[PDB]
DNA sequence: CGGCTCGCGCA
DNA sequence: TGCGCGAAGCCGAT
């Protein structure tokens, strides 16, 4: 609609209709932040043109029961901060409970909303909620990509087989879509308790908590401070202290040399566009700069591409034909070990390097990026079938990772087990032509003994 | 046809 | 640790 610094390719219409006379409602789901949020900015530009206020509506679902307290507290504390941030901009935030397909349509009718705006997510349940809302509303319904630097429907029109095909496409659109962010103007016009939704939710998740032997929780909640502000300092400390050595030590789990931005990036507490803008300006190691930019741009946004064009992104059917044929041929092969879900969960395998990886996931909620590949590939090696390996890897990833339930997860798991965005390797038993990792290969890359001792 | 985000042998 | 090769199937630039 209008705005000089607003690219119209970031916004697409889910439903046409007659503009209402009420405020513009932003259905915040994925990008939980006030700054550097295209969905909140575009909602504001429309409200300014229509001479109406803009309000933010957030629907708390029953989805937190599937996960644990570690993600629930991380999200809820971030929203408590966001409530204060929007209040200073004179933007009232409403927090609802229940099915978004029923609650959002009721709010748009109760509040007499004029236009509805939401952010983009390629997940299945988001597309289901939007279709339920479309049938219930009569006002226009727009969608804005505030997560990806290049809007997902613009970067490619089909499923990308590999990164070397997606890389030229994305880097060619960077001069257009890589731009600064204008400030969020405060509202000229005017018009549940999160402290209750937090206490009610923790009392429900308390039985499912991950514990020790003498009933002491394994999760250490002091490693990552949640919120928009703390995410800014994590990115600042990375670019100043850790980015120079990122290209050389990103695969060393004994060195805390990663950006640690994924939990904030998953919940939308910081914009990846903002991080790219600051890394692009920083004068650091040219090899390290390109290595990081390939992670936050190519591999992050191609994961949205994978989920957005493959609805069965968490299933065996999404695997490439060569991988499905190979894994099918080795279904009857004898496995060296067979472990259940509970044995993987408690870290009681024969491999101490795998066990230490699970210990890092249970204690900190963020396992080092290199060991995540070794972690998932050994699940496939020591399971009944490729389907049970996929089920277990997704279950443990979504239950204990702060960045779980994310397109980066289902794409990263499909890469590990189904060879998605990968290629074929030497033929083996059980795994077939899926890329193989070994305990001995990690020994010649990093001090395995230190990583094992660090996590029992 | 050339090139893709492991293990392996050898400085 | 850093390099160069090997084993593998397929995209896509023509
Ligand atoms: C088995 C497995 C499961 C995964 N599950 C998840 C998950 O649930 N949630 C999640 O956010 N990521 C997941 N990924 C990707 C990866 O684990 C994380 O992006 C990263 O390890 C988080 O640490 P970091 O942000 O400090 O890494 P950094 O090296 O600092 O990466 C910077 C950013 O680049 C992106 N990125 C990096 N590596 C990848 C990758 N392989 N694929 C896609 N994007 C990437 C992320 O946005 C990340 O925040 C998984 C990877 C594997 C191998």
């Amino acid at each position: 609609p209008r705005g000089s610094h607003m690219n119209p390719k970031r916004i697409r219409a889910l439903k046409s209709g007659k503009q209402g006379d009420g405020p513009v409602v932003y259905w915040m789901s994925r990008d939980q932040r006030a700054e550097d949020n295209w969905a909140l900015l575009f909602s504001r530009a429309i409200a300014k043109e229509a001479n109406v206020p803009v309000v933010v509506v957030f629907c708390l679902t029953d989805e937190f029961l599937e996960a644990g307290i570690r993600q629930y507290e991380f999200m809820l504390k971030g929203l408590q901060e966001l409530e204060v941030s929007l209040s200073r901009k004179k933007i009232p935030s409403f927090f609802l409970r229940g099915d978004p397909g029923e609650k959002i349509s009721r709010f748009v009718k109760d509040y007499n909303a004029g236009t509805l705006v939401t952010d983009f997510s390629p997940l299945r349940i988001k597309n289901q909620w939007i279709e339920k809302v479309i049938s219930g509303i009569s006002i226009p319904f727009f969608e804005v990509d505030a997560h990806n630097v290049v809007p997902c429907w613009e970067a490619s029109q089909k499923h990308e087989y590999a990164a070397h095909t997606f890389r030229p496409k994305l880097y060619a659109l960077l001069p257009e879509f890589l731009e600064e962010f204008p400030e969020l103007e405060p509202n000229s016009v005017t018009p549940e308790t999160l402290s209750d939704v937090l206490e009610t939710g923790v009392k429900a998740l308390l039985p499912e908590r991950a514990l020790l032997k003498n009933k002491d929780p394994l999760f250490e909640p002091w490693h990552f401070e949640p919120g928009e502000k703390a995410a800014k300092k994590v990115m600042e400390s990375f670019i100043a202290d850790r980015l120079d050595s990122y290209g050389a030590l990103r695969n060393d789990p004994t060195k805390n040399m990663l950006s640690n931005l994924s939990p904030y990036l998953h919940f939308g507490q910081i914009s990846s566009q903002r991080v790219v803008l600051e890394v692009e300006k920083a004068e650091s190691n040219p090899g390290s700069k390109k290595a990081f930019l390939d992670e936050i741009l190519i591999w992050k946004e191609i994961s949205d591409n994978f989920c957005y064009y493959n609805p069965g992104y968490d299933g065996f059917e999404s695997f490439p034909s060569w991988a499905k044929e190979s894994l099918n041929a080795h279904r009857n092969d004898v496995r060296s070990h067979i472990y259940t879900l509970e044995e993987f969960e408690a870290g009681k395998t024969h491999d101490p390097l795998w066990n230490a990886s699970q210990m890092e996931l249970l204690s900190t909620g963020k396992m080092h990026g290199y060991t995540r590949m070794y972690w998932a590939k050994k699940i496939l090696e020591w399971s009944e079938s490729p389907e049970k390996a996929l089920e277990i890897a997704i279950c443990l990833n979504d239950r204990y990772e702060l960045d779980g339930r994310d397109p980066n997860g289902y794409a990263g798991i499909a890469w590990s087990i189904g060879g998605v965005h990968d290629r074929a390797w030497g033929e083996r038993e059980v795994t077939g032509k899926i890329r193989y990792m070994s305990y001995e290969g990690c020994k010649r890359k990093f001090d395995v003994k230190l990583y094992i001792e660090k996590y029992s």
